[PDB]
């Protein structure tokens, strides 16, 4: 039985159900540079967050090993060139948090929709302006899903029941199966002229590292919203930002950016920008279960 | 009858149906309060929306005007029985703004949910606090919609969407029609201990004016999360108040108050408290889709 590090917050239902296999690890991450010291010279895996950035030398230098494993979505702290040592694999959680971010996605079109956030910040600076945030509707107006996996797919059924045209495209996916689930699909070049809204759930890779960028919204015709709950990068947050200041973007929502506690400012600062701090899988719930099910995947190989 | 003023912001969208029906207005809204008897001395109709509302004595001192109507769900703006006793009664809009209500409050009951405002604020500060808004999930909690109809059974559906067993009550509606959009119907003895978050629309009415207090609030569960979107009072302001203070009610989202521009300033500053200026019913598709039934309601007349 090798005993591990709870590298970052997590639920403890995790560390629980962890062990009764016979396996615990230590309680804390509240540390950065040199006190992480402590949790290198043994070990063999680790569970973490992804607060726990693991530096270049960090992973070699925990040479007791064989795997490591995070309870949620991708790993954004891992250079993995620098992670697979010797038999490294890492185990991700990627159907735990599928329900949670498309909640907080349906809840930032419906904010983008209506500007719901700016309303309340500035009823709370104590104004009654019953003017300035007059909204838009959703039933019939017209949504655009670029990828459709797990997420999206449960972003679509959730948001046509509001009344909305569900149009997409995933390169992989058939047009058959998004008509089975009430997306219709479509090369991009037509998916952009035709939106009200555009969401997007790619994963971050060079075929959508800014996959919407300055030509897509000179596609998409004008006012049209875009959130962002995925990966920060796959909207060019420059060109985002430019969009925004002219026209061709009424609003836009966006969960995650390229830096991640974003340095750049000029976004979020925006009127017409609604704002959140990577809370994709941020219930009790979701980590709850990706907790678990890193956790049993990790508990029963080897 | 074929003289008519619009002693509010209006979009034309009104007066084009009415004029060739048989009816010529003039445009105007700017107004004072005792000055639309010389506009409305000389002209026999009036819609109204919620600026410069319509007294019970602008009905004794313009001593032409029969018929009168309002761009919006109910009336908050005439004393009908200083109407209906000089025989003048109301054709309202109960029908245009049931669906951008139903949205907005299904978008509510998102930020309590996840806390995008809440969240967004502190990024427009300048904060990641990736850890004060963990929110909770939709899926498997339960949720309570008093009053069924229009906005509720249209929030039902749409919150069904999400995984939500959706629970409710009205009087008058059928517990077998109840079904017809998925809510159980349960008097509020029960209906209190099963919910994670309730909905309101019901109308004013001593039989609701404040039907959540400090009694309802001892039985339903704890934390609960309370959207009302209909009618100032519906939920005891002060009662609601203090219900956050112990954690018995963990979040609310406020459309509309007591008061008006409520002098009255505790709730709206709360932390788990999330506000709009009535902004429930603001959409100018819902808005003109108003100003389509208000004046062929009129239309219908003549
Ligand atoms: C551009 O190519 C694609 O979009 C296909 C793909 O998005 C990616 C293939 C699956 C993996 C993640 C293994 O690469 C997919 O099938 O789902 C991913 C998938 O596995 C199903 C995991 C992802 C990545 C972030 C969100 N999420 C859960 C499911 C999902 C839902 C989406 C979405 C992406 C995802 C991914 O955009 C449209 O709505
Ligand atoms: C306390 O008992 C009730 O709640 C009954 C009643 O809410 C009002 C009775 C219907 C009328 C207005 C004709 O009395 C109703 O049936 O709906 C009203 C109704 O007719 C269906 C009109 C209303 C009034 C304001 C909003 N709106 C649309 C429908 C609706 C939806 C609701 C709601 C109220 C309304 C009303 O509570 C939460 O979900």
């Amino acid at each position: 039985l090798r005993k591990v590090l709870i590298s970052d917050s997590l639920d403890p239902c995790c560390r629980k159900i962890l062990q009764d296999g016979g396996l615990q690890v230590v309680e804390k991450q509240n540390l950065s540079k040199e006190e992480l010291i402590a949790e290198l010279q043994d070990c063999e895996g680790l569970i973490v967050r992804s607060a726990t950035k693991v530096t270049a030398d960090v992973i070699n230098a925990a040479e007791k090993l064989q795997v490591v494993g995070r309870a949620g979505t991708g790993v954004d702290n891992v250079d993995l060139e620098a992670a697979t040592r010797k038999g490294i694999l890492v185990m991700n959680t990627p159907n735990g948090n599928s329900l949670s971010a498309a909640e907080l996605t349906c809840g930032m079109i419906m904010c983008l929709a209506r500007q719901i956030p700016q309303a309340t910040a500035s009823m709370k600076d104590g104004k009654w302006e019953r003017k300035k945030f007059m909204g838009t509707e959703l039933n019939g107006k017209t949504l655009g899903i670029l990828g459709l996996g797990r997420i999206g797919r449960e972003v679509a059924t959730r948001m046509q029941s509001f009344g909305m045209k569900t149009i997409g495209y995933d390169p992989i996916i058939s047009p058959e199966v998004s008509a089975s689930f009430g997306v219709q699909q479509l090369p991009l070049e037509e998916i952009w002229p035709l939106c009200d809204f555009i969401t997007v759930h790619t994963p971050l890779l060079p075929s959508t590292t800014g996959l919407l960028n300055d030509n897509t919204f000179a596609q998409c015709k004008k006012g049209v919203r875009v959130v962002n709950c995925a990966r920060g990068g796959i909207v060019d947050e420059g060109a985002l930002l430019r969009a925004l200041q002219s026209g061709q973007c009424a609003g836009a929502a966006l969960d995650v950016f390229t830096e991640e506690p974003p340095r750049d400012r000029a976004l979020v600062d925006h009127e017409n920008v609604i704002s959140c701090p990577h809370l994709g899988a941020s219930t009790k719930e979701a980590q709850s279960r990706c907790g678990e099910e890193i956790a049993v995947q990790f508990v029963d190989m080897v």
